[PDB]
């Protein structure tokens, strides 16, 4: 081929790889439209992992190389936790690259912790889009689990408020092993919705009436040690309603980003 190799780990395998005559190490992902996804190499932010090259023969796409990602970090900082003027600056990052795409009617739809790129100077970028169409299923939005066919932003919303969740209290909000586990987990955290909350919800084609009714728990007791600004960023993002749901450019003007900073973690490469 034009490189040598490395795997590093739902479409394929991913590869550190470096091009034979640039030197330049890459990431290669291996698939197994195309005038679509070649739109992707044109856009580009700092928040957003770049798209090189595509190529077909067998779907391969090469982006820029990352050392190190948030679930890695996360473990690495498992005893102490991530200050949070570091979880701060993640979060606010992650939400100006949302804005970016959702600005551009692009959606991620698979956001994970595994999936967020670290490097040594301090940013953060969203990777592994599921744009192609065991699962982790800890992050998935309630309306996708409910069995809505059309996905808005507030998917990706959700999905970061478990992430900034997790890099709060150092364990997943939401670690279900099933959809319905899934479910059922953040209902017993949120309440069981209804149409107070939810208009439309027992409308949903996996909706069941017999859905058990839990009583709704407090944020005090979801994130406990994050300040109010904080607990109330989460709850506008983790709203069952993705018409309530905060967007990304509202979330960036919320008070908790008032003293954001930008910090460079500590990292062992
Ligand atoms: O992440 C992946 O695996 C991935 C897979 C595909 C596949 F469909 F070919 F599989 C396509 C894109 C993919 N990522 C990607 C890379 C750079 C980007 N730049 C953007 C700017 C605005 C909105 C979105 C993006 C964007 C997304």
């Amino acid at each position: 081929n034009f490189q040598k190799v490395e795997k590093i780990g739902t479409y394929g395998v991913v590869y550190k790889a470096r091009n034979k005559l640039t030197g330049e190490v890459v990431a290669l992902k291996k698939i197994r439209a195309i005038r679509e996804i070649s739109l992707l190499k044109e856009l580009n932010h700092p928040n957003i992992v770049k798209l090189l090259d595509v190529i077909h023969t067998k779907l391969y796409l090469v982006f820029e190389f990352l050392h190190q990602d948030l679930k890695k970090f996360m473990d690495a900082s498992a005893l102490t936790g991530i200050p949070l003027p570091l979880i701060k600056s993640y979060l606010f990052q992650l939400l100006q690259g949302l804005a970016f795409c959702h600005s551009h009617r692009v959606l991620h739809r698979d956001l994970k912790p595994q999936n967020l790129l670290i490097n040594t100077e301090g940013a953060i970028k969203l990777a592994d889009f599921g744009l192609a169409r065991v699962v982790t299923l800890w992050y998935r939005a309630p309306e996708i689990l409910l069995g809505c066919k059309y996905y808005s932003t507030a998917v990706d919303i959700w999905s970061l408020g478990c992430i900034f969740a997790e890099m709060v209290t150092r364990r997943a909000l939401f670690p279900g092993d099933s959809e319905i586990d899934q479910l059922f987990r953040i209902f017993r955290t949120l309440g069981t919705p209804d149409e107070v909350v939810w208009p439309g919800v027992t409308s949903m084609p996996d909706y069941k009436p017999s859905f058990p009714k839990w009583a709704r728990q407090d944020f005090s007791k979801v994130v406990p040690p994050l300040d109010e600004d904080g607990r109330s960023l989460l709850s506008q993002m983790l709203h069952y309603d993705p018409n309530k749901r905060i967007s990304a450019k509202a979330a960036l003007a919320h008070p908790f980003f008032q003293d954001v900073t930008k910090p460079v973690p500590h990292l062992r490469l």
